């Protein structure tokens, strides 16, 4: 889905979208594309623990330092492990094995701190009619989050701006200075252009993508 992804991005980039006669980012706007899954929430710990996020429909998840991640469902109690080679089990809070008994008291901290103390980023926004972080890094600039269903989201830490980047539905959202939630085909900022603030972010994205593909 990254290669995809990458492609989509380069075709986008190469055919300058911010460099037209006429500009018509409005053309590009897709409502039928706006994701299903996005990062509302997220907490770095990783000089202990590691990362903790929230979904966009409340389910929360850790990735751990040991490259494992535990997720819990949005009815509390379904949990899924993830290992580090990706093999996953499904399990619950009422009856798991207490080899996880470590991981699971980890993240209850996690969502706890996330429930009491941030802010739910899209949180106006209904998604569409459960994926796991399979990695993040953070540059000066932002943190990048790669989702185990091929979303990349990109959150820049200056303005606040968001990009979720879906290689399904050949799609972005943006997410601007003004808490406003846009989502765009690809193929139709490739045909209609687009503003020099999104086609920078994009050219970013592209730049992102291909660090995720060397890791």
């Amino acid at each position: 889905h990254l290669s995809d992804l990458l492609q989509q991005l380069t075709s986008v980039n190469a055919s300058k979208p911010s460099e037209r006669g006429l500009v018509r980012q409005e053309e590009a706007e897709d409502p039928a594309c706006i994701p299903i899954f996005w990062v509302s929430k997220w907490v770095d710990y990783s000089d202990k623990y590691g990362l903790g996020y929230q979904l966009c429909d409340n389910s929360v998840g850790v990735l751990f330092n040991d490259s494992t991640r535990l997720i819990l469902y949005n009815d509390g109690d379904s949990l899924q492990y993830i290992e580090r080679d990706g093999t996953e089990s499904y399990l619950t809070v009422s009856s798991h094995p207490n080899s996880l008994m470590k991981k699971i008291t980890l993240l209850n901290y996690f969502r706890n701190y996330m429930s009491e103390h941030l802010l739910k980023a899209g949180a106006n926004i209904t998604p569409r009619e459960l994926p796991y972080l399979r990695t993040w890094f953070r540059t000066r600039s932002a943190i990048i989050l790669h989702l185990s269903n091929g979303t990349v989201q990109i959150n820049f830490f200056q303005d606040h701006t968001k990009l979720i980047l879906c290689p399904l539905m050949a799609a972005v959202t943006y997410i601007n200075e003004k808490r406003d939630f846009q989502t765009y085909r690809l193929s139709l900022l490739e045909e209609y252009g687009c503003c020099k603030e999104l086609a920078s972010r994009l050219r970013y994205a592209r730049t992102m993508v291909d660090k995720l593909l060397s890791s």
